[PDB]
């Protein structure tokens, strides 16, 4: 669980990140696909490489709700179904986290202190752990 | 969210409460029904007054998992269905919390420091909030 200052940072800064949403989203996907070619096949439907554009913004929405994560469970469950369909693994989450933080660092710029970036790293980890556990149980459910 | 000290108290003491499970369970239900006659109709099937004996022990099991509450979601969802079926309200949860804490105080006796009881109050609140939100979404889902 997160300490209070971590939560204060998330609550205080997420509106800034949301205001600059288009930059976060596009930087995130650019860096994800460029630096991690191994995940590109998961985003291949069917026709140029396709993107769930709300992915990063949905992390931010979860973070905004960091104190009432149960409230976002209906969204999580639906996304989790798509993840398990696509073959998302627990080991993917640190990769997504790394590139999200890179995008956050870009948007915040001079305002991107180590403590603030650390805070978002911790928040992402808590949010990812929710998806990871839900998806693990979904994977288990599929071979009942 | 809970602070680290609160969590550490929960982790350290929940095994003691589990060892004394039968006393917690029986004290809880005795006091619940005696002190809150208005909830008795919810435990009325049909033929003696009925008890989900695992109710308190399931709070303790959730507390054991306080750091990975997503792990208990498959159980929570199933219990939530039963709650919404029975007519459990958000306003009921503080009542159950009160009588659970009363039972904990009974079992711990000499060891029931104010800080330990406060920690269990906070932990219960977090756990109850999970059920409350899930059940609120279930209630809403029923009239879509
Ligand atoms: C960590 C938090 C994450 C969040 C909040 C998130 C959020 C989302 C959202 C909102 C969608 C679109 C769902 C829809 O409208 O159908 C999506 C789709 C997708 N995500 Fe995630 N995601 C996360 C992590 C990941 C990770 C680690 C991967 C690993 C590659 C991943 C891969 C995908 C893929 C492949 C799709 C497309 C599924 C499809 O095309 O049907 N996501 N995600
Ligand atoms: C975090 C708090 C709570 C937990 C962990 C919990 C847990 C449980 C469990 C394990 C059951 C048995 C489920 C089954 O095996 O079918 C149950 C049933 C029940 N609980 Fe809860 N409970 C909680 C709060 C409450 C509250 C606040 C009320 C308000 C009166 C309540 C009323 C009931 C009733 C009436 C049933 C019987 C359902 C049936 O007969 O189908 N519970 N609960």
């Amino acid at each position: 669980m997160l300490d209070q200052q971590t939560i204060n940072i998330i609550k205080a800064t997420v509106p800034v990140l949301k205001e600059h949403g288009v930059t976060i989203t596009t930087t995130f996907f650019k860096n994800l696909f460029a630096k991690h070619p191994e995940v590109r096949p998961l985003f291949d439907m069917g026709e140029s490489l396709e993107q769930p554009k709300a992915l990063a913004m949905t992390v931010l929405a979860a973070a905004q709700n960091i104190e009432n994560l149960p409230a976002i469970l209906p969204a999580v469950k639906k996304i989790a179904v798509k993840h398990c369909q696509a073959g998302v693994a627990a080991a993917h989450y640190p990769i997504v986290g790394q590139e999200l933080l890179g995008a956050i660092k870009e948007v915040l710029g001079d305002a991107a202190t180590d403590d603030i970036l650390d805070a978002w790293g911790k928040a992402y980890g808590v949010i990812a752990d929710v998806f990871i556990q839900v998806e693990a149980d979904l994977y288990a459910q599929a071979v009942e």
